[PDB]
């Protein structure tokens, strides 16, 4: 509750819109963001505390606002705005991603005899690599931030209107001593199966754990937007982790791409790639196409 001028922001200047999803997550409009126009709209993501409203719902949204302060600005991130603090409800204010989470915009755009582009869909392998890239420079970011997100997933990876990747929630207390693995939610998502074998096993949690889930995103935006091991129940999932067993390679996928993934899932932390390591293995192959 103390107030912060580089941050705060007057709540007047917003007009709330429709909500986007559930603290709570609502699209607004705000006037003035950019203090050199102080009367041009823009859109925004205005993140608060539900109805519920726990003491400790109210620590981890303030958290999350501390993170968001010190992480500064990276362009495949969703960045802070601004923040409400004072005489209301606290308020998080964010960039807004016009295209929905990544795994929405590749289910919504998977390919299909009116016209010469019958077999043609939106997307194509260089943008799929683009996607891919962009996620390991802003994991790249966030890592040398200090900044483990520990549920990495197309779920949290934005899409712009200009088809920019933004990471999202990478600030966040997860509960991480209390997670039922067999949760899943509202939209079918089981995220144990993002899980790195150290965190799911042993709660040990590094930027090495995020090149694993990493690795799952990888093979969830070359299945456009499939859901990681298909029809494995959690149950079976332990057992086979266990075993070392991996995803197959995903159809349409080059080996190049598959190889990628393997890596990511090495048993061994020391054995995967670093996040800076993968951009320059997807620029190299984003550049060749
Ligand atoms: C604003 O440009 C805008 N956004 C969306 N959709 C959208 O998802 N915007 C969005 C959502 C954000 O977080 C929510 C809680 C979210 C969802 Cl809805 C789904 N998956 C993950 C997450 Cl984290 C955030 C943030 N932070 C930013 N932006 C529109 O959909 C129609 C429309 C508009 Br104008």
């Amino acid at each position: 509750l103390p107030l912060d001028p580089l941050w705060e922001f007057p709540r007047d200047r917003l007009v709330l819109g429709k909500p986007l999803g559930e603290g709570q997550v609502v699209r607004a409009e705000a006037f003035g963001m950019d203090p050199a126009r102080p009367d041009q709209a823009s859109t925004v993501a205005v993140k608060m505390l539900k109805d519920n409203a726990s003491d400790k719902d109210l620590a981890d949204l303030v958290s999350e606002m501390e993170v968001m302060k010190l992480i500064g600005r990276h362009k495949n991130i969703i960045n802070l705005l601004g923040v409400c603090t004072q005489e209301g409800p606290l308020y998080v204010i964010v960039e807004c991603a016009a295209k929905g989470n990544l795994r929405e915009f590749l289910r919504a755009r998977r390919p299909p005899p009116d016209g010469p582009r019958s077999s043609e869909g939106p997307l194509s392998f260089p943008v799929l690599v683009s996607c891919a890239y962009q996620v390991a420079r802003g994991m790249q970011y966030l890592e040398s931030r200090k900044c483990i997100h520990r549920d990495l997933a197309a779920r949290n990876v934005l899409v712009t209107e200009d088809n920019v990747m933004k990471i999202a929630d990478f600030g966040l207390a997860r509960g991480v001593h209390h997670i039922d693995y067999y949760k899943k939610t509202s939209n079918g998502r089981l995220p144990v199966k993002w899980m790195a074998p150290e965190a799911l096993f042993d709660e040990v949690y590094t930027h090495q754990s995020d090149v694993w889930s990493f690795g799952i995103l990888l093979w969830e935006i070359f299945t456009l937007g499939g859901s990681p091991y298909p029809g494995i129940p959690v149950e079976e999932l332990f057992s086979l982790l266990r075993e070392g067993h991996r995803m197959d390679r995903p159809p349409h996928c080059p080996p190049e791409l598959y190889g990628l993934m393997r890596e990511c899932w090495h048993a061994a932390p020391s054995q995967r790639p670093t996040f800076k390591q993968l951009v320059e293995a997807l620029d190299k192959v984003l550049l060749a196409v």
